[PDB]
């Protein structure tokens, strides 16, 4: 009654929701929202803050997101840094947060029964932090090592060139990370308390009257409105004004621009850029959404397909991009072909054709009606989201909705508003654009760096008589808007339970040419159906050659797909294809009732499929350096890749791949697809709202339209070969050691193989995988501050399985590899002494991480499709394993360590990738390893495991 304010009325929610909701305003300002699941295996919370990285101090840049990482280290209730995050590990939950400009987002989610000790120790980050002297010195290195990562990455540093190159008096142009610069070493010289500022600004922003909250669980309604009043209202309000930034940080000076930068990766894109007004206010019409939906279509007659027919881009993103409060922008994006790359002008050109086309016809208002009706579809038939996601994704628009909308907002249109159509196109012109392109042909051709990045660059004024040219932009015949959307599901009846119903799915048809599985949906009862199925040939990787060839033949097959699979995705249907290292896989998803249509299109058009020697040449040549730029990813990604091939019994490498490559051409490629077509065998899932004999129904139609234009025959048992894992000898300890050309960071992967996989071997695993998951992450993260990616967790791969760690690191890996081992000694002595009570509540926690319900039909399917795939068929694993799990004693736990994962076990069985950087507590000692100087000859040197058995 009294800490509240308001009660929410009605919380629009769709009618298939089962969930039940109430919109709260607390007397301290805090909008709120509950969600009542009595059903939900997880209960969640998040809070909002808007309040963010654009509100940093101009001399201390990444304020805010450092003061994100340490509301996590400690409190005033709870001062011990890692009780938060620890006993949400013990509890089966987990927690995260992000920073943008005007936010500042937490949340976490919980075993369903521990919800209240779970929101208070979260209550607490907002109420009284530590900032902790000790803790700041150390959590800095994090946000520092979190900067470190994205210096060479490509999107990154073309989104701070963006902000680089506005006004500078902006504070868009802030640097929102920050690094251990900004946020310890240019304030210590300039005489700054970082505490002190950080202090200062959880007091003078995070206020409740800028927080929204958002609470599910299986608590009642009038239950979890107490809990919140009890744990949140105590929150003081500063009456902050929410900051507005009503001058765009782009004015007169920096239109009409041209940038040419040097990215890191070989990649060639043109970025286009107007300036535009906050279009939020008009949410219920979103005339941008409605322009970005033209501008973006990729149909019939759209600007992508003319460009694309020209042969100058592949992709093409168009729409509004957010940008704060007061400013957003519309943006069209296009990546380049070499012949794109030299037709710029034109490009551009085509793009003001297309809008002038726009300006021509004006609005249509049976577009926005299609938009609408599909957007009422969608929000009636949506997947019931996971709750921590679902939590956080609320508390962020509880700003910008009343408390009733807010389910309904971020979906449903309503007003057709040709006049802020009209009002937007208008911006649309040649006298208001950014233009920028992305090359390596500008490799010292550029003469400005920026800062905090260190991206190369030129900027020029566009001529004059270059945007004369735009401004004249006559219509082009090849520029028709869509047609109407053929693909719209209208029949969304959902087919009774049938007789002979099975709760997992059944082996319905199991000739030499198909395995079918086959489960009808029994807990969602929603209008869609998820459609699996598996192509084996062993010409789809017998050599790399055909690897290649495999790829681009499905690349090139979804290219000429794409126009018509364009508006079937819009209606809520959609396909994925692409080669796997035994064939070929293929998934539909989406509305039921227009599947066979989409389906049968894609075989006819596979098994008829007629090369375009223009698409040829032009995806080849991307497929040539999206292998090559493999060289600019990630050390910690480069170390789980080369164990990956260390460990897999047939494995291409890139450099093979690429070698390769120059020797497929075009009728090479003719001849391989019905080589590969010509024999087959097809293990399918399909599940969702169909019958048992409409599946049939659907094999047969996949099989016949196989055999009648592909001459389809079945394959041999014997033939269907899955590979085997490498196996490792007791005692053994291999590196391999390979560096990083771009990256000055290294990277590490450590793994322990113990066994095959079988319902014990993989649960002790699973067990101690769960028991040192949290010190992992706090001894290696955030006691001694390795790096910013620090993960263990289970290894599966080909039926085998072990302990793994990744890291990436400023230090050395032979050093973060004394470091792992250090701390294996350490959870050895902390399992001696771990308490009886505390064991059984880690058990706890993976079983219910296990026995985890799945809230969508996806979520089933791909727990069915892995146990398909990877050939085990043991449905209802889960259950036995858990049931196993819990008569597992503290001492198996502490004698499958002692006999496997110690440093001195009878079977250690230990392989390491250490990738180096661009430039190079007590640990045990460790032996001499045996250094791997060739792939395949270590391959060769040892024995394969057996493949598993399936139950
Ligand atoms: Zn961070």
């Amino acid at each position: 009654n009294p800490a509240i304010k308001r009660i929410g009325n009605h919380i629009t929610k769709s009618p298939e929701d089962k969930r039940e909701y109430r919109g709260l305003e607390l007397a301290n300002g805090i909008k709120v929202l509950l969600i009542s699941d009595p059903t939900t295996d997880k209960s969640s919370a998040a809070l909002d803050v808007h309040i963010g990285s654009l509100s940093d101090p101009p001399n201390i840049a990444g304020l805010s997101h450092f003061l994100q990482h340490m509301l996590f280290l400690g409190t005033k209730k709870y001062p011990k840094e890692n009780e938060y995050s620890q006993f949400l590990s013990e509890h089966a939950g987990s927690s995260n947060a992000f920073t943008s400009g005007e936010h500042t987002n937490y949340y976490f989610d919980v075993s369903h029964e521990h919800l209240e000790g779970a929101l208070d120790r979260f209550a607490q980050f907002f109420l009284s932090p530590l900032f902790d002297e000790s803790a700041k010195d150390r959590e800095v290195n994090a946000v520092d090592s979190e900067h470190e990562k994205n210096v060479m990455n490509d999107a990154w540093r073309l989104f701070q060139l963006e902000k680089a190159t506005g006004n500078p008096k902006h504070p868009f142009s802030k640097f929102g990370t920050g690094n251990k610069y900004t946020l310890e070493t240019r304030p210590n010289q300039e005489g700054i308390d970082v505490r002190q500022e950080l202090l200062k600004f959880h007091s003078a922003y995070y206020s409740s009257n800028l927080m929204a909250v958002v609470v599910l669980g299986r608590e009642s309604l009038d239950d979890l409105t107490n809990l919140v009043v009890k744990l949140f209202s105590e929150v003081e309000n500063k009456n902050v004004p929410l900051p507005e930034f009503p001058e765009h940080p782009f004015q007169e000076e920096h239109l009409k621009q041209l940038y040419k930068i040097v990215p890191i990766k070989d990649i060639r894109n043109l970025y286009v850029t107007f300036p535009i007004p906050d279009l939020q206010k008009y949410y219920k019409s979103n005339p941008g959404h409605y322009l970005g939906h033209l501008i973006g279509h990729e149909g019939p007659g759209s600007l992508l397909s003319e460009l694309k027919s020209k042969g100058w881009v592949n992709t093409l993103v168009g729409g509004q991009k957010e940008g704060a409060r007061g400013f957003m922008f519309f943006i069209i994006n296009v990546d380049l072909t070499e012949e794109g790359l030299l037709h710029v002008e034109d490009i551009i050109l085509h793009m003001f054709q297309y809008i002038q086309k726009l300006r021509a016809e004006g609005p249509q208002e049976w577009v926005f009606q299609e938009l609408k009706d599909l957007n009422a579809v969608a929000f009636r038939f949506k997947d019931k989201e996971r709750p921590r996601g679902y939590t956080s994704k609320i508390a962020g628009i509880l700003h910008y909705y009343p408390l009733e909308e807010v389910l309904t907002a971020e979906y449903l249109l309503e007003e057709f508003r040709p006049d802020l159509i009209e009002m937007v196109l208008d911006k649309l012109r040649p006298e208001n654009v950014r233009v920028a392109i992305v090359s390596k042909s500008f490799e010292g051709k550029t003469d400005r760096t920026e800062e905090w990045y260190g991206t190369q660059y030129k900027q020029e004024a566009i001529p004059d008589e270059v945007i004369k040219k735009w401004q004249n932009a006559d219509l082009n015949g090849k520029f028709k808007l869509p047609t109407k959307n053929e693909f719209i599901p209208t029949n969304f009846e959902i087919l009774p339970l049938e007789k002979e119903a099975t709760p997992y799915p059944a082996l319905i048809k199991d000739t030499a040419m198909s395995k079918l599985w086959f489960k009808q949906d029994d807990k969602f009862f929603l209008p869609k159906a998820n459609l699996n199925f598996e192509f084996f040939s062993p010409f789809a990787y017998v050599d790399p050659l055909h690897s290649n060839m495999a790829y681009l033949y499905l690349e090139l097959l979804k290219d000429s797909l794409n126009e018509y699979a364009y508006a079937a995705e819009l209606a809520g249907l959609s396909y994925d294809l692409q080669n796997t290292i035994y064939g070929m896989y293929l998934s539909v998803k989406g509305y039921n009732d227009k599947q066979p249509i989409l389906l049968k299109k894609i075989i006819e058009k596979m098994a008829t499929f007629e090369i375009d020697e223009k698409r040829f040449e032009i995806i080849k040549e991307a497929y040539m350096r999206s292998l090559n730029n493999f060289r600019a990813e990630q050390p910690h990604q480069h170390a789980m890749y080369y164990l990956r091939l260390l460990m897999t019994e047939v494995a291409w490498t890139k450099d093979e791949l690429k070698e390769a490559l120059d020797d497929v051409t075009l009728p090479r490629l003719k001849a391989f697809i019905p080589q590969l077509l010509s024999r087959l065998h097809i293990e399918a899932l399909l599940h969702g709202n169909i019958t048992k004999q409409a599946a049939l129904g659907i094999m047969q139609m996949v099989e016949d339209t196989l055999i009648e234009h592909a001459h389809t025959k079945p394959l041999l048992p014997s033939q269907l070969v899955r590979y085997r894992e490498v196996q490792l000898p007791d005692r053994g300890w291999f590196v391999y050691q390979q560096r990083n050309e771009v990256h000055n960071n290294s990277g590490i992967e450590i793994y322990y193989q113990t066994d095959m996989q079988s319902t014990s071997e993989n649960m002790f695993l699973e067990l101690f995988a769960q028991i040192i998951s949290e010190p992992a992450f706090n001894t290696l993260r955030t006691k001694e501050q390795l790096g910013y990616i620090v993960f263990s967790g289970p290894r599966r791969a080909n039926g085998i399985q072990g302990l793994r760690f990744i890291i990436q690191s400023e230090k050395p890996p032979h050093y973060l590899e004394s470091r792992v081992e250090a701390f294996l000694i350490t959870m050895e002595k902390s399992i001696e002494d771990m308490t009886e009570e505390a064991f059984q509540k880690h058990i706890q926690a993976l079983a219910i991480r296990r026995l985890d319900k799945p809230k969508k039909l996806s979520a089933e399917s791909a727990k069915y499709w892995g146990e398909i795939i990877s050939q085990q068929y043991n449905f209802d694993r889960d259950n036995t394993e858990v049931a196993y799990l819990k008569t597992l004693t503290k001492e198996d736990i502490i004698k499958f360590y002692k006999e496997m994962l110690a440093v001195d076990a009878p079977r250690r069985h230990k392989v390491s990738v250490h990738v180096l950087a661009r430039e190079m507590s007590q640990a045990p000692a460790l032996p001499q390893p045996e250094v791997i100087q060739n792939m395949t000859e270590f391959k060769r040197g040892l024995p394969l495991f057996p493949l598993v058995k399936p139950h």
